[PDB]
């Protein structure tokens, strides 16, 4: 409820020249009052008359109606930012030390000194790539400063620390003025030329950090980072983060959580003595010395202080610094510099070849259907296919330019130019265009943008590969529905005073030319063995074509931009951009550690408890037949590094007995930690999302950081959302959506009125508003239709269908057409028409609704029914689980202490149902949870046709439609679909154990009717209600269900007619 009020203070703060609160009500008479009040308000304003009496005269509308939005008319130039900033510019501007960076352009020189002409200029190295302005961020920060001006006690100190810091930004920015942005939120050469190139991006990173400062430690860290970042744009994050890799090895283990035979977390009071060889301390000191040499003082001191005792109790600071380092910004170099960095592998290539065969040995011999119809699968998959180059297309009677692979396939199929049998060359004749990957602290990487022939030639095989990984534990990232908690648990498991954990960073090795030969050689060698396992023409061809993509890649060439010219150098390293990138890289990293561990054994005798490959890291737990000593650790560590060295692998390999550190997570003191370094006011690249989507993404990012240990003041986040979600009617009229519009569960939801708690319309006004937004959920797109009617498109839909279906499929066919129609929204013209349509509708929608014949049922409606049948009563749950994830906020951590947490993902796609498995056994088609949901709920006779229409044998189709499993699936599909609509796998909930015995007690549900569907939703609704209460109140409640038996049948019917909601909030979770 505080959002609507904060919004007014902000608008009053920004404009000082009128505000017109717009209300609405499900009630008819009240709504007329709302209409009258709005009119009188506009009339008084357009006469310079007070609205004070009017607010009293319409107290009823203020008190009972729902605020829809706040109208704002201001006749100013918005140049107020220039004026407001001077009050804080009373400081000494920062002076960029143009000596800290290797590459000259990474130094905060003057924009002109890097681009003496407007024709050579490019924001490609500092572009915030976000749909919000630096001008806005400044306004937001000053607004908060004013509000917390008279604060007292500790709140004042927070204000004090922030006021200081903002002065640095204000002083430095004032020296050159505030960079004015254009409509596309892009900063041009005219504004930028007379100012430091990295000025704008730096301001965003600094503003973002300072509005996240609370404690004195935050201030110290933010101050050092904000100041050094101004000149260091390439090693600050790496320098600050390097120590953590060693620190984890230091903290002793006093009680930790492990994984048991049921793959679930379980507390163990075990104690493990961290044993660190003297040499490790030197390595740590060097990292510290380097930090000091780079101008860092406070941060190095803090680590140094921590090093006296190395207590897990005072470790939060080390973690806080580690997360903070990323908020400096991304390292955006020049394509060329990024690209430029680029007998013993006998064992290594052998393992890769063998691993390749195992993953496909069974599918190939049996003559798996997918492998046979692989090419068809690739076409269906094209949607989830990585982007390609911007080609010249022609649909129907028009010409366009698309970068989507599916569109290239349509045009190519039409003009008889579609030839998947022929896998284009990627050498000097056909140079690979290049995509990039920008991350904080690490060097920029390139991405191959190969033609679709490559994806199709690879999709089926990789999917089969991943399946093997799914049931293989070595592949931490893929194994089961497992989350990182299980991986965390596996390491702690065996840790004892006679075992040492060996972690290794291998990110550099993936792009090592030394690596590329053994790599492709191993995959192909394996492919040949696979071919010698079958005779199937379909299988051998798909198996063979994959072999071809590897050979073309063996010698690839790249189009590296160098100014306004596109050079072409011979690339000889394994870059990413393939379909097998993630899976193949995993196979290689695993092969690598297997190879290294095998070599070291010749000297030391250990036991391989576990071996793991997870992303850009790999690790293992070895057990020795004697207590581990510093000397033993030193010997194993040296031999490991030496072995990696012999293979010419630039990798960072450490050894410990208590912790580990890898890109996705780090374990220190038995506890689990996840870096909270997601940048907020600066993005990696520019996409095609809207400001609203971006606002929801920002909130989403804010939530993940907060859960991980970095908290940006919510008031600031709220203000940004206020700026980003606003809309302009005229040049002086800007409309700001209210809290209800923004937080309600609709197609326009941006955030939760209360963090970690998702609410659902529990009032008539909310339901009234919810239905209205849905009406204009999907808008028209003339262009999108032109192509839908285009022959080249129709043939495409029909061609795919005529290869999948045997009999008469329309349920599947209707889906394929609509799927494609949507698969075109990326193409700017189509999406752009949609946003404009959505906005105009939204502008009027905010004004007047009423005419909407509701008939669609959503999750909101089902819950709306159940609520009235639950009797609440205070209950009590004692804290019994020790905190294993320290950074978690208190309210969220409290739930875990009482009910615990999980280590798995809840099936929410329906893949675990028999029907889905059966369709997979015979068809390459992949029905969604939504389609399966509609299909399972059809008449037994229809299900038989649908299964057969997809190639399913009649004996099998008939056997299932009756079997007990078919009915069982019915519950599972609905259960899977519902979990999906409840975001049970995202946000905060994904952490909680919804089957906690402790939570289960608080739910008192008498089974008046043994109807699996109704019993399920009532229990889940009860669990969510109880948990949300704990999250917001710190205490518990017990829920008793007295749902009518007669009513249950009505409800059960409603359950099978639920419409899924699409929104920025929804997209934001998926975005993660």
């Amino acid at each position: 409820g505080k959002y609507n009020l904060i919004l007014s203070e902000y608008l009053s703060f920004i404009y000082n020249s009128v505000q017109i609160p717009i209300y609405y009500s499900s009630n008819s008479e009240l709504e007329n009052r709302c209409i009258e009040f709005h009119s009188k308000c506009l009339e008084n304003s357009k006469n310079g008359l007070s609205l004070r009496k009017l607010f009293v005269e319409y107290n009823d509308v203020i008190e009972n109606a729902t605020l829809l939005s706040i109208l704002s008319y201001s006749y100013d130039k918005y140049n107020a930012v220039e004026r407001k900033l001077v009050k804080y510019a009373k400081g000494k501007p920062l002076e960029a030390d143009l000596t800290v960076n290797e590459l000259d352009y990474e130094n905060n020189k003057m924009t002109s000194e890097l681009f003496p002409t407007a024709e050579e200029y490019t924001d490609s190295l500092m572009d915030p790539a976000i749909l919000t302005s630096l001008s806005s961020n400044l306004n937001a920060v000053m607004f908060w400063l004013e509000k917390h001006e008279n604060d007292v006690a500790e709140k004042l100190k927070v204000y004090k620390r922030r006021l200081d810091l903002f002065t640095i930004v204000a002083s430095t920015i004032n020296k050159y003025g505030v960079p004015r942005h254009n409509a596309k939120y892009r900063y041009e050469y005219d504004v930028m030329k007379d100012k430091p190139y990295y000025l704008v991006t730096w301001a965003n990173s600094s503003i973002e950090m300072l509005m996240s400062v609370f404690s004195h430690d935050d201030y110290l860290i933010a101050k050092e980072l904000i100041v050094l970042s101004y000149s260091n744009r390439s090693t600050l994050a790496k320098l600050v983060s390097s120590p953590m890799s060693i620190l984890v090895a230091l903290v002793d283990i006093n009680g930790t959580f492990i994984t048991n035979e049921e793959l679930e977390l379980e507390f163990s009071n075990k104690y493990v003595r961290a044993i660190v060889p003297d040499q490790t301390f030197d390595e740590l000191n060097q990292m510290l010395d380097n930090m000091r040499k780079a101008g860092l003082v406070d941060i190095p001191k803090m680590i140094q202080d921590w090093l006296v005792d190395r207590s897990i109790e005072k470790f939060p600071l080390m973690a806080k610094i580690y997360s903070w380092s990323f908020h400096v910004g991304f390292r955006k170099q020049k394509m060329l510099d990024a690209a430029l960095d680029q007998e013993m592998y006998r064992e290594y290539t052998m393992l890769i070849r063998d691993e390749v065969v195992k993953m496909l040995e069974e599918p190939v011999k049996h003559d798996d259907h997918l492998l046979r119809d692989s090419e068809l699968a690739g076409l269906l998959s094209m949607s989830s296919a990585s982007n390609g180059e911007s080609r010249q297309l022609k649909f129907g009677r028009k010409t366009i330019f698309s970068t989507k692979k599916n569109m290239h396939v349509m045009d190519d199929m039409a003009n008889e130019r579609y030839t998947p049998g022929i896998i284009p060359p990627v050498n000097v004749d056909k140079p690979i265009p290049l995509g990039r990957r920008d991350v904080p602290g690490r060097r920029t990487r390139i991405i191959f943008i190969l033609p679709y022939e490559y994806f199709i030639a690879q999709h089926a095989v990789v999917e089969k590969m991943l399946i093997y990984a799914k049931h293989t534990r070595e592949y931490a990232e893929f194994y089961s529905q497992s989350n990182q908690l299980l991986s965390y648990g596996d390491v702690t498991r065996f840790l004892s005073n006679n075992t040492m954990v060996l972690y290794t960073d291998v990110s550099q090795w993936d792009s090592s030319q030394h690596n590329t030969q053994p790599f492709r050689k191993g995959i192909i060698m394996g492919l040949d063995i696979l071919a010698n396992m079958t005779n199937d023409a379909k299988v051998l061809q798909t198996l063979n074509l994959y072999k071809q993509t590897q050979i073309n890649l063996m010698d690839s060439y790249v189009q590296i931009p160098d100014g306004n010219v596109i050079k072409k150098i011979q690339y000889g390293a394994v870059a990413s951009g393939e379909k097998q990138t993630k899976a193949a890289n995993s196979i290689a990293n695993l092969a690598l550690i297997k190879t290294v561990l095998s070599r070291i054994s010749n000297k030391h005798s250990f036991a391989t408890k576990i071996i793991r490959v997870d992303g850009d890291d790999n690790y293992a737990v070895l057990q020795f037949n004697t207590e581990v000593t510093k000397q033993m650790i030193q010997d194993v560590s040296n031999d490991v590094r030496e072995t990696y060295a012999r293979m010419n692998a630039k990798v960072k390999a450490l050894v410990s007995t208590v912790g580990i550190e890898i890109a996705k997570r780090y374990i220190a003191g038995g506890k689990i930690f996840f870096r909270a370094g997601i940048n907020l006011l600066n993005n990696e690249k520019r996409g095609q999302s809207t400001q609203w989507d971006q606002a929801a993404i920002l909130y989403s990012n804010y939530i993940v950081n907060r859960l991980r240990g970095f908290e940006t003041d919510r008031e600031f986040i709220l203000t940004k959302i206020m700026q980003m979600t606003s809309v302009a009617i005229t040049g002086s009229l800007r409309l700001f959506p209210s809290e209800r519009v923004l937080t309600t569960n609709s197609t326009f939801k941006v955030f939760d009125s209360e963090d970690f708690i998702i609410e659902y319309g529990t009032t008539v006004d909310e339901v009234y508003i919810q239905r209205a937004f849905m009406s204009l959920s999907s808008q028209k797109s003339g262009i999108a239709d032109e192509i839908a009617a285009s022959s080249t498109f129709k043939n495409y839909v029909t061609r795919l269908s005529e290869q999948l279906l045997f009999s008469k499929n329309n349920i599947v066919s209707r889906g394929i057409a609509l799927t494609e129609k949507a698969k075109l929204n990326s193409y700017a013209p189509i999406s752009l028409e949609k946003r404009r349509a959505q906005i105009s509708a939204l502008l009027t929608m905010l004004q007047k609704p009423v005419t909407f014949k509701s008939s669609k049922i959503t999750i909101n409606d089902i819950l709306r029914d159940i609520k009235p049948f639950f009797t609440v009563s205070d209950a009590h749950l004692p804290i019994q689980y020790q905190k294993f994830m320290p950074t978690l906020p208190d309210n969220v951590q409290y739930i875990i202490q009482c009910i615990g947490s999980r280590t798995y993902q809840i099936e929410d796609d329906g893949s675990k149902s028999a029907i889905s498995r059966l369709i997979s056994k015979y068809s390459v088609y992949k029905p969604s949870i939504e389609e399966l949901y509609k299909v399972i709920s059809l008449h037994e006779n229809e299900i038989q046709l649908y299964l057969i229409s997809l190639g399913i044998p009649k004996i099998d189709a008939d056997t299932y439609v009756g079997s007990k499993i078919y009915s069982r699936d019915k519950y599972r599909i609905l259960e899977s679909y519902v979990y999906n609509l409840l975001s049970i796998n995202y946000g905060c909930y994904q952490l909680f154990d919804f089957n906690s015995p402790d939570l289960e007690k608080l739910i008192r549900i008498p089974f008046k009717g043994k109807i699996p569907a109704v019993t399920f939703i009532l229990h889940l609704y009860a669990k969510l209600e109880v948990i949300n209460y704990a999250i917001k109140n710190g205490s518990w409640i017990s829920l008793f269900c007295n749902y009518p038996k007669s009513e249950m049948i009505k409800l059960w019917k409603k359950m099978w007619n639920i419409t899924s909601l699409r929104s920025p909030y929804t997209n934001a979770n998926f975005f993660q």
